[PDB]
């Protein structure tokens, strides 16, 4: 990614250090008076809400290189009571104060045009994981995860794509598609199984009807087909 | 809201001036090649798209004063294939083209930063939004939802919290099971009908279901917020 290359060049320049944080770790936490911007560079993370009776919602997922911010840019104040916890095995993130953010992004207009547009990454995607939703149900959203997956960690095998991904436990898909429930998404993987859209074969997920999840997940489809063409374009 | 009224003032020192739009009009939509900034400064919208049956689905509504980008700023393609539609009688807004939306940003960063956090506030919206849907479902989304109406609209008096809204634009704003829900509402007191106009009664039932959305609300919104908690 050039932008986020460049980007990752202007915060050594000025200053700003990559850290590397170990899976379960929180980047940012929803307890912390004080609001950051997260470059993460490499990895994947999720974002959280621990609600009072200590049950954990998972909200959305990132992988590098993105930007996730806790705070308003002018208020520095929060945008929710979210935290950033790590499930790769590692990951790296260039933590920055939200004060300084503004300072740097004022002196380089290019890369505030990049953070600029990370967000609009994620409005549309909501929206789009929302319309998928709508129309197909928790099946929408599962193809639509699934297929996203596939564009982006898909290699091809004989036995179908193969998702090149460790540890992708079946319950880590459930939850970018909406569903806590660990016997309501059984149910659809399974079926998935079946009808031979996915095989579980050695550790990782091959999928082999690539249309089918195009159908259930189009708006999803279209998002990326919108927002990253020449990934989008491996696949179709 | 001072922050919209600088930027108004800021768009027009610099020429652009707004447009009247209408109930039923399209601000931009999802065929035109070319995408806009809309600067919403008053009146009431929804974001639509269309699937490949002819079916409208309303996936966002929008308040002015608010910003409604159809396009990357950076590429100036479109983020998804969307239409603004005015949901009020009348509605003004401001229509800027990516490019010239640019270099008008760049000039004064002040109100790029106003754009730039309202995009965080649509971002921290929706994941609110699902946060309570996930929780309790549509039950959970159509309180959250009538709460935030609550607190843009709503006014204290002898009978509760009056919505200052057309009754028109209302019934505009509110699928089967969804009229069932809200009509469940209506007939348990929470929202209630009485000299033409509608009263939330029970706002803290609202509150319990969509807490998630109420605390965006007070993080996004804080002084409309203590107005009425
Ligand atoms: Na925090
Ligand atoms: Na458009």
């Amino acid at each position: 990614n050039a932008q986020a290359e460049e980007f990752k060049k202007y915060l050594e320049t000025n200053g700003i250090k990559p850290k590397q944080f170990h899976k379960k770790e929180l980047i940012f936490n929803q307890w912390d008076p004080q609001e950051y911007c997260i470059f993460l560079y490499d990895g994947i993370t999720k974002l959280t809400s621990i609600s009072e009776n200590g049950t954990i919602m998972n909200l959305q997922y990132y992988k590098g290189a993105f930007v996730i911010m806790s705070g308003f840019i002018d208020t520095e104040t929060s945008v929710g009571y979210y935290n950033l916890e790590v499930i790769s095995e590692q990951a790296t993130a260039y933590v920055i104060k939200i004060n300084e953010l503004k300072e740097l992004l004022s002196k380089n207009l290019t890369h505030f045009f990049y953070v600029f547009q990370t967000l609009q990454k994620q409005v549309s995607y909501s929206l789009a994981k929302f319309n998928d939703f709508s129309i197909n149900g928790k099946l929408g959203s599962i193809c639509g995860q699934l297929l996203i997956l596939t564009y982006v960690y898909g290699k091809e095998t004989p036995d179908g794509i193969k998702i090149t991904l460790d540890n992708l436990t079946m319950q880590e898909l459930g939850y970018s598609s909406g569903i806590a429930h660990s016997s309501a998404v059984s149910r659809i993987i399974s079926k998935l199984k079946q009808e031979k859209v996915i095989v579980y074969k050695n550790s990782c997920f091959y999928v082999q009807n690539l249309d089918y999840l195009k159908r259930y997940g189009p708006k999803l489809d279209e998002w990326f087909y919108l927002a990253c063409p020449a990934t989008w374009g491996k696949l179709n």
